[PDB]
């Protein structure tokens, strides 16, 4: 799916995201929870926060950032082994199927805010290629999180 220089492309601009991991990772968030915020409905801290200057400084929040985060690190660079990608994948899906109960939409629409993202802070580097890179990247996360939701049962 994810060719060579694909991978590459993705893997060389996750890590300049990454030397920033926690202020690319909550400005994520904030701009999900304050564009959707339905999605805030799963998290007891903020549900109620309408504030970006207050969700950002959020512990909750921000935790969650690092988490998701970490997992996505985890995914980035072992594209190279589809199988530790689809045990992550695996392990996110059912536990925010099961232990969550977050409706798998807000995944596509989480991919979406971060697509956008990274479009803004890459604006000078994002060539159709690597934007096709990215968008398959971001399919790949969808089917196996998808894939797990059907196998617990949702
Ligand atoms: C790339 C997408 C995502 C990844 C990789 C991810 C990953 C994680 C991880 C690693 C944790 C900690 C382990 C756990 O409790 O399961 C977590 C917790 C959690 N996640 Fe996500 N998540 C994602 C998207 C979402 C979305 C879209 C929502 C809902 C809109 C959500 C809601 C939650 C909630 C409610 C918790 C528990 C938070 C807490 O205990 O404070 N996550 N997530
Ligand atoms: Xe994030
Ligand atoms: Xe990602
Ligand atoms: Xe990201
Ligand atoms: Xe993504």
């Amino acid at each position: 799916e994810l060719s060579e220089a694909e991978r590459k492309a993705v893997q060389a601009m996750w890590a300049r995201l990454y030397a920033n991991s926690e202020d690319v990772g909550v400005a994520i968030l904030v701009r999900f929870f304050v564009n959707f915020p339905s999605a805030k409905q799963y998290f007891s801290q903020f549900k109620h926060m309408e504030d970006p200057l207050e969700m950002e400084r959020s512990p909750q929040l921000r935790k969650h950032a690092s988490r998701v985060m970490g997992a996505l690190n985890t995914v980035v660079e072992n594209l190279h082994d589809p199988d530790k990608v689809s045990s992550v994948l695996a392990l996110v899906g059912k536990a925010h199927a099961l232990k969550h109960k977050v409706e798998p939409v807000y995944f596509k629409i989480l991919s979406g805010v971060i697509l956008e993202v990274v479009a803004e802070e890459f604006a000078s580097d994002f060539p159709p290629e690597t934007q096709r890179a990215w968008a398959k990247l971001r399919g790949l996360i969808y089917s196996h999180v998808t894939a797990a939701y059907k196998e617990v049962g949702w």
